């Protein structure tokens, strides 16, 4: 069950927790480049989606969509990008991520663009709450 | 009825191989990376939570169908699903098979390097296999 689920040790190094959904653990992606957030759904040895059971499949949705909608709104963005691509870390992870033109590498995408911009603590925290408002 | 138009860009792009309920579905002209993409017929969405809910479910069904059926097709190591739209706003699920070794792995397939083409003989068989494992 979900209280014994273990995350990842590298998201548990990239990513800031900032809540936990119902099925999906919410974190910040610690790069302030752009408004990036993984739901990191708590089912043990999950890589594809496809692996999910079918209620699982469409709470990690209907969570996705509702964080998307609420990045949206909490950001002013103009476009979401949601990925699950896990070529890295293999523990099933959706990137639900806020983007505009002229942000960094437009319109290409985030991953493996770069260096990494940590977020200032307070920075992040005042963000964390402003999803979290949004939801 | 629909009001549904494909994108001449995804037209152009992605050569088609089917369809489910929701989504018609092309294989992306890029024969790099196995790589599909799923396009739900609804006008004008560019976010999938613009979708009604019930089409919100209809994708994610459709697009983890597509996964699995995929990996089958590739033997990949690894799936990776990105509804992004930055360059074409309406909605498009891509689906992709990965396996190390792949060109740029582990990084994304979007926006890396130049297309391959798939030749004809060879899309068209790739296509019925897809089908065949769906």
């Amino acid at each position: 069950g979900m209280t014994t689920f273990t995350l990842d040790e590298r998201l548990e190094r990239d990513g800031i927790p900032i809540g936990t959904l119902g099925l999906c653990q919410m974190r910040l992606m610690n790069d302030r480049r752009w408004p990036w957030l993984i739901l990191v759904p708590q089912r043990a040895d999950i890589k594809e989606v496809f692996e999910l059971t079918p209620l699982d499949q469409a709470m990690l949705t209907f969570e996705t969509n509702l964080v998307a909608a609420g990045l949206k709104k909490a950001t002013g963005a103009e476009k979401i990008n949601i990925g699950a691509l896990g070529n890295i870390v293999r523990q099933l992870h959706v990137h639900v991520i806020a983007r505009r033109e002229g942000d960094p590498n437009w319109p290409g995408p985030v991953w493996g663009f770069g260096k990494a911009e940590p977020w200032p603590e307070e920075e992040h925290r005042t963000f964390a709450a402003r999803i979290m408002e949004n939801l």
